[PDB]
């Protein structure tokens, strides 16, 4: 379909448009989620010119008894429902017990109205993870059409184990350490009645329709060829199953994810990770986002 400008958040904008949400990790993250004034003066967060920059602190060793490690959870002031939302990422966190995110949901309700993680994953293990968290009564067919590879396809998370119905992209430069060797690159999300879609295109993709990589005013998704992930209607009402969401981007450490141990040793990390992550300071000075636009389109 055809949409139309209605964000376009660059550099300095995202401290008008964007809170910082100082909160309990609901993750259960070794984090300390602080406010913008706190995220601005420790330089935290760093929004100005064409760059925003959202980072870990990498200069303290934490003390094992006090709190976890500074980062930033930002979220818009405005919410959305059929929309498309394209983030141009230059970088993304890397390093053992992260795990980021570039996602949508409504926090008020959730699992109730939805939520879409956009990029995500944990301790450098790409391929990038595309999910859908809801409610009962919404699950997507084993096959359909996008370039990447289902891993589950009930998306309710009370019969699921939180796991939400995942699709996983086909390349290494979807994320972490391989994307930000790259450059980075985009990512789309369409959200219609319908359907939700994703799309990722590496930095250096001699495929990238123009609409996602420069950002002009007017889009047709129409144009964009097949979607990494895909989340037909089919065994789903998507309008039903999502509200009006907030875009979250953040940084996390460790917690219900990324901290288990099978996944963290699996991962080549070395010891705990509560333990890494209070210790290794210098080890997250290449846990950032470097952000160069995000634009949604209605
Ligand atoms: C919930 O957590 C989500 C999780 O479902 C997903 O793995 O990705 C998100 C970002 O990585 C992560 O926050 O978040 C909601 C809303 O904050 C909570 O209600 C819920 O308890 C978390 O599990
Ligand atoms: C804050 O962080 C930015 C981005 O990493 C960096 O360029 C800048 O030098 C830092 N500012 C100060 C005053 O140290």
């Amino acid at each position: 379909a055809t949409y139309h400008l209605e964000d376009n958040w660059v550099g300095s904008a995202f401290l008008s448009t964007f809170t910082h949400e100082a909160i309990a990790d609901p993750t259960h993250g070794r984090v300390n989620y602080v406010d913008q004034a706190t995220a601005l003066a420790k330089n935290l967060t760093y929004a100005s010119g064409d760059t925003l920059i959202l980072r870990a602190d990498h200069t303290t060793t934490l003390s094992p008894s006090g709190p976890g490690r500074n980062s930033v959870r930002i979220r818009s002031i405005k919410t959305y429902t059929t929309h498309v939302a394209v983030f141009d990422v230059r970088h993304m966190p890397q390093g053992c017990g992260t795990w980021p995110a570039a996602w949508e949901t409504d926090e008020g309700d959730w699992p109730n109205g939805g939520e879409v993680d956009i990029i995500e994953g944990v301790n450098d293990q790409s391929p990038n993870a595309m999910t859908l968290h809801t409610g009962a009564n919404c699950a997507m067919p084993a096959s359909r059409t996008m370039t990447g590879h289902a891993t589950n396809n009930n998306c309710d998370v009370n019969t699921d184990g939180n796991t939400g119905c995942g699709v996983q992209a086909p390349t290494a430069n979807s994320y972490g350490p391989s994307f930000n060797a790259n450059g980075g690159g985009w990512y789309a999300m369409e959200r219609t009645n319908s359907f939700i879609k994703v799309w990722f295109f590496p930095r250096n993709a001699g495929n990238v329709p123009n609409d996602i990589a420069s950002g002009p005013a007017t889009i047709n998704t129409d144009n964009w060829g097949t979607p990494t992930a895909f989340f037909p209607n089919t065994n789903c009402d998507i309008g039903s199953h999502f509200d009006a969401n907030n875009i979250i981007i953040n940084l996390t450490f460790c917690g219900d994810w990324a901290g288990q141990a099978s996944i963290f040793n699996g991962a080549g990390c070395p010891g705990s990770c509560v333990d890494y992550v209070n210790n290794n300071p210098s080890a997250f000075a290449n846990a950032y986002w470097d952000i160069a636009s995000v634009r949604v389109y209605q």
